[PDB]
């Protein structure tokens, strides 16, 4: 395949928070003009991810769903508090191309198989939080911060074998860093599944993505640092091209 670029919009209350930097938007913190706006620069995939815990907060979800997926052209990922089958099901049908799960998923591993045999596999997307303890790769959740002791090798391979569509591998050591996704992480995983791989954490220069698709990456996500304009999205694909990765350009 090609090499995707996602851009991911953290959300609360329907909001983006911190925004965006673009001054040609009318309202910076709208998640749905600055994530069309993405999609006509560059982008290839947009996450809406939701930090909302509040009451009525899985309406304003299915709410902003159902406005992006009638503007946005490219696809569309949510995730953020996602639980069980009921509310992955509901977001699909409101206008979601694939639902993100996490804890849930490696609390009851067949929550992913359910939205798989009902949605298809390309619905579901694992999120894989790891970071080194002793020397070895294991799998955290609840934001990272649950050791569950089930090592990392092990999930890759259950998440396949349940029926995911792709993985996105976030180091929570890269958590706020900007020294570069970690390349060791990805090599590791690489090998232990066919499954597209979406890097995520790290991020902070140009290059950072040259050494994510290197290290086998089938896409990677960032967020504050598109956000913020420390990387121009269409400077950052044709550099990735001009050292021969393979990314969809549009050329005017
Ligand atoms: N994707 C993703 C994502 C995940 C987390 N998270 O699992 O805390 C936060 C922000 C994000 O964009």
């Amino acid at each position: 395949l090609a090499k995707r670029i996602d851009a991911a919009l953290i959300l609360k209350d329907g909001r983006v928070v911190k925004g965006s930097n673009f001054e040609n938007l009318r309202d910076s913190g709208d998640p749905v003009e600055l994530g069309k706006f993405y999609s006509e620069i560059g982008i290839d995939e947009l996450s809406f991810w939701d930090i909302t815990a509040s009451v009525e907060k899985r309406k304003t979800m299915l709410e902003l769903v159902e406005k992006v997926a009638e503007q946005i052209d490219i696809p569309i990922t949510v995730g953020g508090g996602i639980y069980d089958f009921e509310t992955a099901s509901e977001l699909i049908l409101r206008g979601a191309d694939k639902v993100e799960i996490n804890t849930a998923a490696v609390e009851n591993p067949s929550l992913i198989t359910q939205i798989a045999q009902t949605f298809g596999s390309q619905a579901v997307v694992v999120y894989i939080a790891a970071k080194r303890v002793d020397g070895e790769f294991m799998v955290f959740t609840y934001s990272g911060t649950k050791n569950t002791g089930i090592l990392l090798r092990d999930w890759v391979v259950e998440v396949e074998k349940r029926g995911a569509g792709e993985i996105v591998l976030g180091s929570i050591d890269r958590l706020g860093t900007k020294s570069g996704y970690d390349t060791e992480m990805i090599r590791f995983v690489r090998p232990l599944t066919t499954l597209p791989i979406i890097a995520h954490r790290g991020a902070g220069k140009t290059e950072h993505f040259l050494e994510a698709f290197l290290a086998g990456a089938d896409a990677a996500k960032a967020d504050s640092v598109f956000h913020s304009r420390e990387i121009d999205v269409r400077e950052l694909k044709e550099y990735l091209k001009k050292h021969g990765v393979n990314v969809r350009l549009e050329g005017l």
